[PDB]
């Protein structure tokens, strides 16, 4: 027990990603009150009413209230121009939030986020694209759109939700994180990944080498779709993009959609039902028309469903900022069912919440950055200094 | 509003008494439509009207 | 009054709360032809609106 | 004393069915007060008055109050909207309940289950079908309708009350539980049971193989009637459905449905009179017209049954939620009478109730499930570790 | 027009008549409060009405 310039430092450094999964569908299946008889069945319909209770809290008042802003994140009003409170936040939100709360431990060393200027923009879109069209496209379709990492405005975290695919297939092939950038760019998607990180690892995971038959499927197509996603979706809008995103997510590529996620009901349905701009300025008009209509749908919420005052379960959003929004080790998806469940994986989460997570196993497509920057200058203790000092105790 | 020699503040909306008549400065008017609505919404998944009926009915018998 | 699965009793006029739910066991009176009338009349042979305004105005000058 | 990661966990999991037997008839024969002389006989009819005295309690207030709701099964008020009570529950109800309370032991490992969205639906019907039309069809007919596992709305636990018949005759054959789902399906008869689980076990239990005489009179029709129940009752109503079912439950089929079925009368009389909807359509309207009327008839319990003010024996159904409704092995009937009465109880039920709970009740045809999920993750003590340790106490 | 006719202080002599014109000065005192800070401060927002900043981007006091 000797002494050489000690301290105690806290840190934060890592990445985070999110997905739109069939998870919401399990949370909006209408289990929450469909079988509740408080003759509230006076007021019509209850199909979308429940589902739509998903957004308007899980993206602005819950997560973007403490996670975003507090994350050393000086947020611009015009993305929170309207701090919202929807008492409809069933047992899923204060729960959901705890479930999905952007933030990792400090006793460890991680954090979350990569594009909250593009993600939300899309989410809002989805809430509108979904909570406006036909509320429940039965898994197939709506789920596709959301898990299809739908068309972008050039930023979209997509590339990550897509990176999932390629990696899974290439067993032996382990890629340098650089592959995480492949999302956008022209050539570098046909040199780094596709050619080098393919004619190398691709020429192995499936070395068809077919002759006079065009390497259809068998890696070479996923790469093409990859090459596409590189040059043919970043050149702008127009059918040339959808049609050639769709062509790349539609036909011939029926083998490329099998890797990731897809149904001829997302693409030919959703995709042919959104107008490429359904992700770009839709993401805008969904914030300055849909967010103001979010109002209507929120006020409608704080007016209609509010009327659900007569049951006695809901509560209101009383501004976090004190409530916070980070802490849950949503890291590494805790799921594995076989006769009996099995919550697994790294992220020494908790014990009281863990197992309570059944309602919702939060999952941020995190990258994970083993970083504990115990940065230390020694303009006062040239390592050696200590050395003699300590050395001068083993002598006597 | 209704003036004839002397004023006459009229009409439904059991407003107030202290402000009413003080309103001279400005008789506020919202082109309202008015919706006679008192939604005493009531589910009875615990008291099929009848239930009460016998209960009460079972007091007029004795 | 309306009955569907459960019994809902909407009462246009803010009636009561102790009788309401008790007074559904049978009665719910006739077809009145409501008359929105709150005759809050007011002669002005004492305070020609100007006088008031003239006064109140004398507290918005200084 | 080797210990290694012990615990102690309690569970629940198993089946449970129910039947409408001549059992009720023994409980409503009018032996509870027919000979009582208090001059209560003030110009009144006491035929149905007794029989219909247990209905409104043995299915909502008694069983569904704790059994159902507490069984962790999210109940909809519109199946218990009128959580009313009935004080006419003489000595048969608080008794009956204890006689038929669904909830096997945990010290063992079983529970209750078999569509409480269809059973009650039909029961309420019977209550109406019986307690309204013919209040005492003299065993033959009403008991039939009850036991006949009467027409369904596609669900009905009939399939099980019917499976009791095809397994009884087939001694040489035993079947895989997969024969339980034998209820509905267009193939149940053209595949598994009927053909395979018949051309194999049926071609032995009755291998007539008759020529130019059509072999149906030899339990190949039981397969046919089975066939029918497979394709001809699930195709809707078409009235003939009764005609068919009836045909299959009558016209010559009499030699078919007499292995585990009642008198055809309860089919042409009851069924035909009732009108195929008197099991699906009736149930609903019997739950939202008859359950409301259940009150008009509950009034019969709290007005007609209430008029019993002076005799002083009645006063049942005070609580619920707290009184519970599960924990009596009134299951595996296993009762036999010869000179003396012997009551064999497969499951170690009780000793104070047993011998007391033979006065009438001995619940349905459960399909036991030997299940004691004593699961145990091994991410702490890889068997070797333990063995490695214990072994370190067998070396020295 | 009856509220901006200039009754409020036109006949008030506090030699404030040093500073020119007083025609629109009074009338224009009508808005900038009766539509954002007065009514849209509690009525709008509180009316279960989650308002967008860009209509109250500037909460005013006159």
């Amino acid at each position: 027990a000797s002494a050489s310039k000690a301290a105690a430092f806290a840190q934060g450094g890592s990445s985070d990603p999110v997905p739109m999964p069939g998870k919401y569908p399990v949370v909006f299946s209408t289990g929450a009150g469909e079988p509740t008889r408080d003759q509230e069945f006076a007021l019509p319909v209850h199909k979308a009413f429940p589902l739509f209770g998903s957004v308007s809290d899980k993206y602005r008042r819950n997560p973007r209230y403490a996670e975003f802003r507090a994350h050393s994140e000086f947020t611009d009003g015009v993305f929170g121009t309207h701090l919202a409170v929807s008492s409809l936040l069933r047992l899923a939100q204060q729960l959901v939030h705890a479930h999905v709360n952007m933030g990792l431990p400090l006793g460890d060393f991680a954090p979350l986020a990569s594009s909250d200027v593009r993600i939300p923009s899309a989410l809002a879109s989805v809430v509108n694209q979904f909570g406006e069209f036909s509320s429940p496209s039965i898994g197939t379709r709506f789920l596709l759109r959301d898990f299809e990492h739908a068309v972008s405005r050039v930023v979209f975290l997509a590339d990550q939700l897509w990176t999932n695919g390629n990696s899974h297939h290439i067993f032996a092939r382990s890629w340098l994180p650089m592959s995480n950038n492949d999302g956008n760019f022209k050539t570098i998607v046909a040199s780094r990944l596709l050619e080098f990180i393919s004619a190398g690892d691709l020429s192995i995971l499936p070395t068809v080498l077919e002759d006079a038959v065009l390497s259809g499927e068998v890696p070479e197509a996923w790469e093409q779709v990859k090459d596409l996603l590189g040059d043919a979706p970043g050149v702008g809008q127009v059918d040339r993009r959808d049609r050639f995103d769709f062509l790349f997510k539609s036909y011939a590529d029926v083998g490329q959609f099998t890797t990731a996620f897809t149904t001829q009901a997302a693409s030919d349905v959703l995709t042919e039902l959104g107008l490429p701009w359904n992700s770009p300025s839709a993401g805008h008009l969904n914030w300055q028309y849909s967010t103001k209509q979010r109002f209507t749908f929120l006020a409608d919420t704080w007016a209609k469903l509010s009327a659900a005052y007569s049951q006695f379960f809901e509560l209101s959003s009383g501004l976090a900022t004190r409530q916070s929004a980070t802490g849950s080790h949503a890291q590494m998806v805790d799921l594995t069912s076989v006769e009996g469940v099995t919550v697994l994986k790294a992220a020494l989460a908790l014990s009281a919440p863990e197992f309570s997570l059944a309602a919702c196993f939060p999952p941020s497509c995190i990258f994970v950055g083993g970083l504990t920057r115990r940065v230390v200058v020694t303009t006062s203790l040239s390592v050696s200094q200590r050395a003699t000092e300590f050395c001068q105790m083993d002598w006597r």
